[PDB]
């Protein structure tokens, strides 16, 4: 579909293209990981060494003795820049393809309705592009997060009405003009606007990337709930009904059975994985649904590698895999 709309032709990325980097953001001593920063960095190196045998990795840490923790790794870069937290797929730059070639866009990054600190988060893309990939990079003036948003790459996107038409975002528009400005921004067809869902211990406002997921053109990966007494059942069943009216095929991601930390239910999901280039790096939660939700997405996904990696302590900052990293995908700059 060959659109231009004033002066450029725009086509959204999925994940599973091919890509250049995989970017994430260290926990650090002047972070909310400071009270277990061990336990965090511990498994941020096994996510590390996963990703690395598949495509380059770049870290970006506020010190060098926070590098200092995976020097002997393969395929891992180093960038220095400060840093309020570590959620990367929120604040990190969004490639499009603008005109056949890629371009990087840098949304405004409020920290989720300001609950905290943004101001460093903010700006390290600005950082990032001037010094490393010495590159332009488009400011949109427009508060949106990475994790917010799911492209199948044929022009669909889909989001959670709950976050995007929150008062705490961009309420200074309404859903029409919402809408409107982000199928100019990724030149979509289509936006799934989902009513229901959330996942509990989530405190971004009901991320589309803790509930649904594309993992082809035709297929999207959801969560549901298999106990009718836990708080998900319902509000994921109409989800799940919801999701039956688009069209596509549905795989189902059930949920683990409740995992606390200080007497507060962790926000386990599923649905948090990444793709890299010929791999899905999924959550594992120690939960028997590991193994299942495992193997639904590896016989789904014949041209990758499915790969479990303990996410357990990213909950407890309420977020997980696919929330610490950012895609940079492969091709013409
Ligand atoms: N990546 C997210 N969607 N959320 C992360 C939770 C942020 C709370 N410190
Ligand atoms: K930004």
């Amino acid at each position: 579909e060959n659109l231009y709309f004033q002066g450029h032709m725009i086509k959204s990325i999925p994940e599973w293209s091919e890509q250049e980097y995989l970017m994430l953001s260290l926990p650090h001593e002047k972070s909310d990981w400071n009270p277990y920063l061990e336990e965090i960095l511990q498994s941020y190196k096994e996510f590390v060494k996963v990703v690395s045998e598949f495509q380059k990795v770049l870290l970006i840490a506020p010190k060098q003795s926070d590098f200092e923790n995976f020097k002997d790794i393969k395929n891992v870069e180093f960038f220095k820049c400060d840093t309020n937290d570590t959620w990367i797929r929120d604040f990190g730059a969004i490639d499009i393809v603008e005109n056949g070639r890629l371009k990087a866009l840098d949304f405004t990054f409020n920290a989720w309705g300001n609950k905290f600190q943004s101001e460093l988060d903010n700006a390290v893309n600005s950082k990032l592009f001037k010094e490393k990939f010495k590159e332009e990079l488009k400011k949109v003036d427009f508060i949106l997060e990475g994790g917010s948003i799911d492209f199948n790459g044929e022009g669909v996107m889909l989001t959670s009405s709950h976050c995007l038409l929150n008062e705490n975002r961009n309420s200074h528009l309404n859903k029409t003009q919402i809408d409107t400005k982000l199928k100019e921004i990724f030149g979509l067809k289509q936006i799934i606007w989902l009513e229901n869902g959330f996942i509990k211990g989530d405190d971004t406002d009901h991320h589309i990337d803790t509930l649904a997921r594309f993992i082809d053109k035709n297929t999207i990966a959801h969560c549901i709930c298999e106990d009718e007494e836990d708080e998900h059942y319902l509000p994921l069943q109409k989800m799940k009904e919801e999701l039956k009216k688009t069209g596509f095929d549905l795989l189902e991601l059930p949920i683990p059975k409740p995992l606390y930390y200080e007497e507060r239910r962790l926000g386990a999901t599923y649905a948090n994985f990444v793709f890299i280039n010929n791999a899905l790096i999924v959550p594992f939660y120690k939960d028997k649904n590991d193994e299942i939700i495992a193997k639904r997405l590896s016989k789904a996904l014949p041209n990758h590698k499915i790969i479990g990696v303990d996410a357990r302590v990213f909950l407890r900052q309420n977020g997980s895999l696919h929330s610490s990293c950012q895609n940079r995908f492969k091709g013409l700059r």
